[PDB]
């Protein structure tokens, strides 16, 4: 079981940025190099959410004074990888800074910001393209009620 955020920023020079919302992915070293957020396994008593802040630190080298953990919204993946079963559930957090220092370890090769739609088919696995496009939609909703 991993708990992980969906990570964002927001683009707002709006004569020029084609998405307003990018979104963090993060390609692994391993495998077939799937690209997803920032998760990571739990740790007996550790809270989900704490999980989630600290992986996104070993995976990203985003720290937690560098995130704002968006309230309402958690979406929990349920699949079979390598016919073995997997469990994620992300959080959706805002980096502070545009220009947050992304630092990867070992289980990482690269990472991309991108824009929902690439974002998508980046991502590619169709649970994972759910959840983004979930939150992209729920980041909207929020906005609208706000405005």
């Amino acid at each position: 079981r991993a708990c992980g955020l969906i990570i964002f920023r927001r683009c707002l020079i709006p004569k020029v940025d084609n998405n307003a919302i990018e979104f963090l992915l993060l390609q692994a070293s391993d495998g077939i190099h799937h690209w997803t957020p920032p998760k990571g396994h739990v740790e007996p008593g550790e809270d989900d959410l704490e999980t989630a802040l600290r992986a996104t630190q070993e995976e990203a080298g985003i720290e937690a004074g560098q995130l704002t953990i968006i309230e309402g919204f958690k979406r929990e993946l349920n699949y079979v990888a390598r016919n073995k079963p997997k469990t994620v559930i992300y959080w959706l957090a805002e980096v502070k800074d545009y220009d947050v220092e992304i630092r990867l370890s070992h289980e990482h090769q690269a990472y991309r910001w991108l824009g929902l739609e690439e974002a998508c088919q980046l991502a590619q696995f169709k649970e994972m393209k759910a959840a983004l496009q979930e939150g992209h939609q729920f980041l909207c909703s929020i906005e609208a009620l706000e405005h």
